[PDB]
């Protein structure tokens, strides 16, 4: 299985061994002082849990852990 980073390169790449899953982070609090939404992508065993503020998607394919928003205008 492969999974997109957050970094500007989002590129698919395998996870570790043990992996499964992909995980997309969405927050908003001091980068996002304006219109700088963070998310954070990575690979996990199984879904991950978050809190309020934060929230997440868990997924089995890059296509569907990518970046919600592609580039920047």
């Amino acid at each position: 299985i492969t999974c997109y980073k957050t970094p500007i390169p989002i590129t698919s790449e395998t996870c570790a061994p043990g992996q499964n899953l992909c995980y997309t982070k969405t927050w908003c609090d001091a980068w996002c002082g304006s219109r700088g939404k963070v998310i954070e992508l990575g690979c996990a065993a199984t879904c991950p849990t978050v809190e309020s503020y934060q929230d997440i998607k868990c997924c089995s394919t890059d296509d569907c852990n990518p970046h919600p928003k592609q580039k920047r205008p």
